[PDB]
């Protein structure tokens, strides 16, 4: 897992995310959908959003990003002790939304990208390493729950 100092770095940059959860989520989704377009195909109501401005103007997308980042922020604040709130997330992502773990990696890449774009002075190498470890732990643990529910990563 992570050292206490690594968790502290994670929670330090997450409080910066929390000054604008909506805007970070929008930037993350726009990056994700651009970098990895197959990901958009999993979102039936965002597919008509053909341009960056349409994506930013969509309150449905903006709310979706806050919902995702809120759940992730709560997980990160448990500092690895997150079985109770990983279970429902794996349940829906595995059996309803059908999201491969590789897509969770794509979204992690977008998260790290946006964190650096917005907070370069507060997202240096040690903090980046910490966040990747924290997101890697999240993905590892949800991948195991995917298998417990059946059907692989
Ligand atoms: C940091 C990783 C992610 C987190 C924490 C997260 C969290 C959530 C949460 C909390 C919800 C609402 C409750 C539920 O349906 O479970 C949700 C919905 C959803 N997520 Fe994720 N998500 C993540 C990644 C992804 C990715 C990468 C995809 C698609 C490539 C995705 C697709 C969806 C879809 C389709 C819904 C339903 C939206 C709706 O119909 O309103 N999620 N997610």
């Amino acid at each position: 897992v992570l050292s206490e100092g690594e968790w502290q770095l994670v929670l330090h940059v997450w409080a910066k995310v929390e000054a604008d959860v909506a805007g970070h989520g929008q930037d993350i989704h726009i990056r994700l959908f651009k970098s990895h377009p197959e990901t958009l195909e999993k979102h039936d109501r965002f597919k008509h959003l053909k341009t960056e401005a349409e994506m930013k103007a969509s309150e449905d997308l903006k709310k979706h990003g806050v919902t995702e980042l809120t759940a992730l922020g709560a997980i990160l604040k448990k500092k690895g002790h997150h079985e109770a709130e990983l279970k429902p997330l794996a349940q829906s992502h595995a059996t309803k939304h059908k999201i491969p773990i590789k897509y969770l990696e794509f979204e992690s890449e977008a998260i790290i990208h946006v964190l650096h774009s917005r907070h370069p002075g507060d997202f240096g190498a040690d903090a980046q390493g910490a966040m990747n470890k924290a997101l890697e732990l999240f993905r590892k643990d949800i991948a195991a729950k995917y298998k417990e529910l059946g059907y692989q990563g």
